[PDB]
């Protein structure tokens, strides 16, 4: 099987069904003791948690679910009624993510969309009845952070105060995105230095708050 399949099994057998914390802990243990994987991890995850709690978003979009670790992290902190949409183009990973969220008991708060962001973003308003997003978590292919930020704006999905939170702005890095938001009067940016998941390597999150056109 695959590393991602190996990870979901561990959670099912080492976490409490319906207990998101036990799920996060099982994934962190597996990835530290057995096989590394590109989950956001606990170090950056704690920063994400602090951001989510601060802004209290009603509707969050995640680009790139992978195995559902960040989706579990965020969804567990959403207020009743608030929702997460997560886009994952790899059908195998989308299915792992859905099962991870089911196991955690978070399925009513999350919609996992199996498709590519560039195809799904233009459908959010008409098909998924979205007005604007309160927060966007970017964690998909690094060269797509900037194209998708520009597409979100084109599609009218950002409002004054929409929070963009971007993983991996140091490693692997997203140089065009980072230069763009830091240079744009339409974003107010903050850098949160941290560490690459499961590694003693510096990484960071960038928060970029949209200011309008
Ligand atoms: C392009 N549109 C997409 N739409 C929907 N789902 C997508 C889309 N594009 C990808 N996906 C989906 O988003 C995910 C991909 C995430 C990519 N992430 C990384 O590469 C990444 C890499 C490292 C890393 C660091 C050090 C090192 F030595 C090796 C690797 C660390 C990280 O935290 C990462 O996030 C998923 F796999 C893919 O199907
Ligand atoms: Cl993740
Ligand atoms: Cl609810
Ligand atoms: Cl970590
Ligand atoms: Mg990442």
């Amino acid at each position: 099987d695959t590393k991602e399949q190996r990870i979901l099994r561990y959670v099912q057998q080492n976490a409490k069904p319906g207990d998101p914390q036990s799920v996060l802990e099982a994934i962190d243990t597996y990835c530290t003791q057995k096989e590394w994987a590109m989950n956001v991890g606990d170090a950056k995850g704690q920063i994400m948690d602090a951001v989510i709690r601060e802004y209290s978003p009603s509707l969050v979009l995640e680009l790139g679910a992978y195995c559902g670790y960040s989706a579990v992290r965020m969804a567990r902190l959403l207020q009743p009624g608030a929702r997460l949409l997560t886009m994952e183009m790899n059908p195998d990973y989308a299915a792992i993510t859905q099962q991870m969220l089911n196991f955690a008991g978070l399925q009513d708060k999350v919609t996992i969309l199996n498709g590519a962001s560039q195809d799904l973003i233009p459908q959010l308003k008409k098909k998924y009845d979205v007005d604007t997003l309160d927060m966007v978590f970017l964690d998909h292919w690094k060269d797509r952070y900037l194209p998708d930020t520009l597409l979100l704006e084109k599609c009218g999905l950002l409002r004054k105060g929409t929070v963009l939170l971007a993983d991996n702005v140091i490693v692997p890095g997203t140089p065009d995105f980072l230069a763009y938001v830091r240079g744009s009067s339409s974003f107010e940016c903050t850098h949160y230095s941290s560490y690459l998941e499961y590694m003693k390597v510096v990484d960071g999150l960038e928060k970029a708050i949209y200011q309008g056109p």
